Parts: C-alpha cells; sequence; structure tokens
DNA sequence: ACGCTAGGGATAACAGGGTAATAC
DNA sequence: GTATTACCCTGTTATCCCTAGCGT
C-alpha cells in the first residue's frame, strides 16, 4: 500500500503516481454528499477527456475554509492551497486561493449527476435523491448569504445565490427543498437573474440542519 | 421613524488552456 | 517525438454584499 506521502511530489506522468491511484475506488459519503453542494455552489467538475474521469477545481477568497476542503478531500488532493495574487483591469490586487483533485473515475458518479456534454445542468430530483443536510451545508457556505446585511436587523431570511441557473432549473431545486426539508423558499430575482429566497420564519428549521457542518470561520454568513 | 428592497459595484468566483516532469 | 496530467494561469462575469431612499 503506497502513501499519498510517496507521490505527493512525483511529476503527473509518473508511474507510483498512477499505482497509488489505483488504490482508491471510490468517494466516501462525506465526499459525495458534500460534493454535491460543491458543485451546486463554488466548485467546478471538468473533464479533459472525452468523459472518462473527471476532476474538481477549487478556488475561494476565505483560505481557512478552502483548507477545509481540502482536508475534506485529502487523499485526492496532493497539493496544499495556493495563493494567486492578481490585477484587476481597475489596478487592484484581488488575492484568491486555488487547489484541484487530480482526475479519478471516482469523480465521474458525481460529475454524471449534472454533467450533460461538458455542460452544467440541474436535474429534476437531484434534491430529493442526493441532497443531505450536508450537502446543503455546503450549498450554503458557498452560494449562501444574508437577505438583509443592515446592521440591527432581526430580519433572518437566507438567500442562496443560483444566478447561473436556469428558471427550469431553480424550480427543481426549490420543489425539492420545500417537499423534502419543509422550507418555506421560492424564487426571486438579482441582477435579472434568478435566486433561491428562505423566508425567515423557517431559519431556525434551515440552522439545526447545517449546524454540524458550518466551520467557525463562514458563521458570519447567518443572520 | 425605521424595517425593507431593488439597483448595482468590484470582486470572488467558475471555465478552459498551457506546460513541466515521466514513460516508452 | 508523442502521450500523459497535476498545477498553475488567464479570460471573464454572475456573485455575494451594500445602501439610498421607498413604503407604511
Ligand atoms: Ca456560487
Ligand atoms: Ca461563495
Ligand atoms: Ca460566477
Amino acid at each position: 500500500n503506497i502513501k499519498k506521502n510517496q507521490v505527493m511530489n512525483l511529476g503527473p506522468n509518473s508511474k507510483l503516481l498512477k499505482e497509488y491511484k489505483s488504490q482508491l475506488i471510490e468517494l466516501n459519503i462525506e465526499q459525495f454528499e458534500a460534493g454535491i453542494g460543491l458543485i451546486l455552489g463554488d466548485a467546478y467538475i471538468r473533464s479533459r477527456d472525452e468523459g472518462k474521469t473527471y476532476c474538481m477545481q477549487f478556488e475561494w477568497k476565505n483560505k481557512a475554509y478552502m483548507d477545509h476542503v481540502c482536508l475534506l478531500y485529502d487523499q485526492w488532493v496532493l497539493s496544499p492551497p495556493h495563493k494567486k495574487e492578481r490585477v484587476n483591469h481597475l489596478g487592484n490586487l484581488v488575492i484568491t486561493w486555488g487547489a484541484q483533485t487530480f482526475k479519478h473515475q471516482a469523480f465521474n458518479k458525481l460529475a454524471n449527476l449534472f454533467i450533460v456534454n461538458n455542460k452544467k445542468t440541474i436535474p429534476n430530483n437531484l434534491v430529493e435523491n442526493y441532497l443531505t443536510p450536508m450537502s446543503l451545508a455546503y450549498w450554503f457556505m458557498d452560494d449562501g448569504g444574508k437577505w438583509d446585511y443592515n446592521k440591527n436587523s432581526t430580519n433572518k431570511s437566507i438567500v442562496l445565490n443560483t444566478q447561473s441557473f436556469t428558471f427550469e432549473e431553480v424550480e427543481y431545486l426549490v420543489k425539492g427543498l420545500r417537499n423534502k426539508f419543509q422550507l418555506n423558499c421560492y424564487v426571486k430575482i438579482n441582477k435579472n437573474k434568478p435566486i433561491i429566497y428562505i423566508d425567515s420564519m423557517s431559519y431556525l428549521i434551515f440552522y439545526n440542519l447545517i449546524k454540524p457542518y458550518l466551520i467557525p470561520q463562514m458563521m458570519y454568513k447567518l443572520p
């Protein structure tokens, strides 16, 4: 049995690396469920071959969250996060962190739920059949935000920024969320694009569901 | 008086492409 | 040389986040 330690620095097309990879078969329950929320939120699952293998690429401003996701996918992530320092078209420095897993057939199970012709889509029962409290918690740390950011406000309404999805797609998600978690949420608009509004009346319900998984440095997103 | 929104800004994300390091 | 592929890099906005001033 080869250990990550032994291959995390060898060339990409390295034999020992591939041997290490062959030792891995599937993603554990945690990596799968969290992945459903990550793909619905800020992650990117792609294939460079023709759907034979997929890998996941990450990028966030918050490094702690980044480190937390890498640890989650430890076995599939050979390197530490990498600082990316870029300059705007406004001459400003923008700092973020990047990371990725290597490609592996283990990721095909996640990818085939969303990808179709290398194009991302949300299927009609994704929520009902795969979205768990853990998935939802990650989807929240990703796309999640407050409805009212004003100070001293008591509004407990949550928002999921799903601006890249179609209205049909957002409808599948909303149906699943309402039926499965009794959440009182629905579609609203932002920059002419669909977002999911969760009424403050469902806050406590929403919170108890994702509480077990949000990390401390992400708590600031809650009301 | 003040809880709430819709309008909108400079990112903080997503998508793909290019290549240095192994194999044969 | 050609085939592989993890780790960067670059092209680009739909993102989360804010707040002027609207509604009651
Ligand atoms: Ca997102
Ligand atoms: Ca995010
Ligand atoms: Ca985006």
